[PDB]
């Protein structure tokens, strides 16, 4: 195998995958509307590069809540690693260790909190959440990030219910505590509201990022709350079918919250000019889903380093090659829909 | 067969059924355009869902003209359903009264209104009627389903003649009184004018809706002429080639009813979030047409029960996945084009 | 052959006639980009029926220039009929005289001004003339016409030269007096001016109506010039590649001339839902070039008498379920693009 | 071979050429948006022309920042040009010579400034220069450019870094002093900044046109440091993927410069129709890439002047069918997007 881009990586792991774990990682909900335009809506934004600026010593470093990272660019959390290779998330975790950038441990890991945390010691490491019907293990889960370390609870809202992904549901298709509809039918709790947000802001002093926001009034009660971010996400088009991109809800989200949190983005993240329009609409930093799964497919800890890394350096040559020499100056005037 | 959405019924019935039956059903008029935009433009419009907003208890009852039903999603009027099925229309109307919704009996069917009545004596049941040229056997009609429990009367407004549908031609392709081109030729009043309405007014005290209105002005007229409700069809793309779709022309019709009568859709819906959207739009219900004949062409009633259940939960996880706890709460901000 | 729509005629066209003619008679200029566009812009343009108009009794008569036609659709100039049968012109003249509607005939016929008159004395007939640099021919064309009965001259305006056809110069490819490319570049007058047109309102006291404006501009100037009729045209997309669709520029084309003459549209005619169109955008009357072409192709004589009853019961049908009785209550509201 | 449209010699080339040059030279960045987008663009610009303006004599001569050329059609700079031919930019020079045109030389010909001169002494010349971290080779250049005869200098501005060409990486794939990208990061110099520009102003009296601007207000900053044009231009889609297509900016960038230097388009351009709509949005003249490569490839200095021939006869005959019959007369009301 040669593969110098994101789309070489997802089609090797549907080479060596079983069908039923490719669609898994794959699939969207219902018609897959959405997973299509999580894409498609990178490219009407366009980009208005400007020349002569000086981009010898291309600086990619931010923070994400106060914690600097190397590049704009971290790993999301994505459910069950190990299946996609025998180290899952303890590889995930040390390839985001050796690129200086952060992972986002799903709540539905194949590997604990501790384990992970063990892992990548020196890593920048979050934890997302679900607030289960069982409140003490959702306060337990908390208690161990904070005791292992992590920085920061990202509190999934999007998904009262697990959306219908048609393929797990056609293939007859967690080391922390469809059959996964069944699962999630059964732990998560579909009657959270904001006052159980409010019982999270109190539980905990980590900083809180609200997962799933789509709509501006949502995100500014994110902020009413006291919550510190928002992912923009529609949880890789996997939920409620038929939402826009989140490329297209960024700049609303960035303009209802008024600055007062960092605002994130995911959903179809596959290239480095990706990156460039996220941040130039205002998020500070972008999260990848797919794209880690892949590299884990493909070889592991070694696999997600490739990953990370081809998405760095498009990111680079995209500053580069846009006049931008940080990640500062990249303002509302590169792009345009 | 493993069919979990509904066009996986569609494609079931394509393997099932002679070609010309298959076609009969699925065809629209000319070159079908208006057949394609129907379920092309649900797509386009958007939804913008709610975060935590407790949706453990999700109630989709509504009514419709005064009766409850158990969701907004209704059997419209499809001719000749024996040709899917040995039970036609009567293992329709058992699946109606199972699920706790209405059917809507074509003035064409392969069963009589009596027989329909008898088999489904609890279900909520309607007339679509035609003014035939024979006003004797258009007033029998009437009352005869006055005298059998139905609730409403539908009659269809935009068939002064039968659309072309080309494979009905090109395929060398009714227990109540192109070969059908022929028959409406022969039957189908085209002199058909609002004095007409005003007749069939005065004849039955039964709610009346208007089917097959696409413009505000027509709409208001029947409001005018004391008419209980519009459903807004282009009686599934099968008459006039080159119409909006219905979604597309229902937020003109619920402005210029000003809330007087219920705005019903039909065309087009075939996935829970088409629900949705129509009810954000200000649709109170909707009704669906091929999908029911699928329903019958797989299972005859367990067919449309299997049918009818699957656009229910569709519809139950688009609601909860928006926020909507229940049906008076669906609101014109959850949905954008 | 079961030929039920003018695209069938089209396909039987193409198995029955060598390459190089069919190519002849369905090529457009260059990469074609105005072809197809001629019919996606009709389907772009949606149709809003009105509903209980009382349409039993549909009258499709109207007048061109004066003159009574049975129908808005008539016969426009395709050059060299006989190389899609044997009697050429003479069999479309006897189809329009059985139909009763008009032939607009080529300058470049295999048929002579004399022969085709005396083939259809009672047919509506008019001449589509180009200015020759032999103005002496010219004139002679014009005092035949006159002579012979025809009506109107069709002066083309949007050929000084020929459109570039790439398949008449890939594929190795007149009884009044690329090959086609040549001949032109020898008869056909690129010089000539709004002077020209004064010489020929001079020659004639016939009307006369530009063919292949597509400006508002130029269509004010030509009403300048004491023309009576403007034919918006691209010359069935085989002159200048990238114009407008006919459909696209007809409503300015209509607003410019304020009523002082008659407004004609061509290209892209296939069915009677576009006719209903031109009309509702204030066409008096739309032309057909390749159906007729296509029905000659078929059987001759017969061929063409069935093309253009297919498309006169396809708008009587669009007609009827639009609710529209006659032409004159044919109104800009039916339409919406 | 009977190759009578540009795209004809594209696919002549993909015949004759390995897959790594053919590659090479057809190839844009990355997922090769632009570079669609390059020619859709010019399909979206819509013609509207005038009849009647006599256009017998049509003249297509210009002048290119002082100098007369007989068409405004120019070869722009394309590297490596005896890959595609063994006379490569030899054979180029001397098509330009026959046909009255300006070449443009690439900074990485395969042949040298002193060799190109001598082969077309007689020929409009121009040099595309980069600044390269050796500022004493890049003055050499310039000062050869003066001594042989060349009229202006392009200084290319948007390759700080080269643009990432998967093929060129996926494939295992210059006389005057990835490979390719590995090549820049070595020669190119990313620092170039508006200081560079005033050292290159001050180093010569020639013409400079900055050739790669996409922004208007990089366009008035070229004008502030004594430019003398605007090459818009996005490097045939090989850098920045994403940007816009040059004919969908070029209107900013003419609105920007207020008529103060003359502006220039490539990108895209393979019919006469894209060479009129450029000037209609008031470019002066267009550059060509890869079709001379195409030429080349086909017949060295034969092929590149039959591709020259071909577009000048298409935009002759877009210029006369537009009713143009010199490009003075050429005028934004010619199209709409
Ligand atoms: C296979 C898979 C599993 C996921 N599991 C979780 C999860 O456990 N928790 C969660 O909040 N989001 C989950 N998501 C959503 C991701 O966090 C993220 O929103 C999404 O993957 C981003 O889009 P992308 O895959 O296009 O990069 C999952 C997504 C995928 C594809
Ligand atoms: C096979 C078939 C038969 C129909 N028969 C009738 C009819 O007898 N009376 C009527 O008013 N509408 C009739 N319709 C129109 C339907 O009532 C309804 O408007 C349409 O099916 C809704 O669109 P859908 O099939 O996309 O759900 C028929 C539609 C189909 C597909
Ligand atoms: C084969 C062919 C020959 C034509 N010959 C002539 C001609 O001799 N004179 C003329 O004015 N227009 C000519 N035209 C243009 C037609 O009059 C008319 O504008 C066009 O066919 C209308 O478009 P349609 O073919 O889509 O119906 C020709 C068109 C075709 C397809
Ligand atoms: C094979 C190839 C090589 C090129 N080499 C150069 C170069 O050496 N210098 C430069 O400024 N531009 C270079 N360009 C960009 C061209 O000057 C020009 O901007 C582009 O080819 C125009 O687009 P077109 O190929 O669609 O006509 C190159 C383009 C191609 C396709
Ligand atoms: C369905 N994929 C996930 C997702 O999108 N969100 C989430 O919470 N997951 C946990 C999970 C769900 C089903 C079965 C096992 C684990 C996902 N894997
Ligand atoms: C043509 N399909 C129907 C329709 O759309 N509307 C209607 O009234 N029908 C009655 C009918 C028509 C033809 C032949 C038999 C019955 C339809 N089946
Ligand atoms: C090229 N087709 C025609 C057309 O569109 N307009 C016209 O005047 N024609 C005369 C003609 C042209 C070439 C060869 C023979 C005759 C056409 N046939
Ligand atoms: C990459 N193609 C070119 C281009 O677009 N711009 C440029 O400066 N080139 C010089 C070059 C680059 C790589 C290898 C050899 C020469 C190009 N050929």
């Amino acid at each position: 195998p040669r593969l110098i881009c994101i789309n070489d990586y997802e089609q090797h792991a549907k080479s060596v995958l079983p069908k039923s774990i490719y669609d898994y990682y794959r699939s969207g909900a219902n018609d897959e509307e959405t997973l299509a335009d999580n894409i498609a809506a990178f490219s009407r934004w366009k980009l208005y590069p400007r020349m002569l600026r000086n981009v010898a010593e291309t600086d990619l470093s931010t923070s994400v809540l106060g914690q600097r990272v190397s590049m704009p660019i971290c790993v999301g959390a994505t459910a069950m690693q190990r299946m996609a290779h025998v180290d899952g998330e303890l590889a995930t975790v040390r390839a985001c260790q050796s690129l200086g950038t952060g992972m986002m441990l799903s709540s539905w890991a194949t590997s604990s909190i501790e384990e992970v945390a063990e892992a990548g010691p020196e890593a920048l490491r979050w934890l997302q959440l679900y607030i289960y019907k069982d409140r003490e293990v959702t306060k337990k889960l908390v208690r161990q990030a904070e005791k292992m370390g992590y920085k920061a609870i990202f509190v999934t809202v999007d998904t009262p219910y697990l959306g219908n992904r048609l393929d797990d549901v056609r293939n007859r298709f967690m080391k922390n505590f469809s059959g996964l509809a069944a699962y999630v039918a059964k732990a998560i709790d579909p009657s959270i509201s904001w006052e159980d947000i409010k019982w999270l802001r109190r539980l905990t002093s980590l900083p809180i990022v609200a997962k799933g926001i789509l709509r501006g009034d949502d995100a500014r009660e994110a902020v009413k709350h006291g919550l510190n971010g928002i992912l923009v996400s529609n949880h890789g088009a996997r939920q409620l079918d038929g939402v826009p991109a989140t490329i297209d809800v960024l700049p609303e989200i960035v303009e209802a919250v008024e600055g007062k949190v960092e605002v994130f983005l995911d959903g179809g993240v596959r290239k480095g000019t990706d990156v460039l329009k996220a941040l130039a609409l205002g998020a500070k930093a972008v999260f990848v889903g797919r794209p880690i799964v892949w590299g884990l497919a493909f070889q592991g800890e070694k696999g997600v380093q490739d990953v990370l890394e081809i998405l760095k350096e498009e990111f680079r040559l995209a500053m580069a090659l846009s006049g931008c020499q940080n990640v500062k100056v990249i303002d509302k005037t590169l792009v345009r829909k």
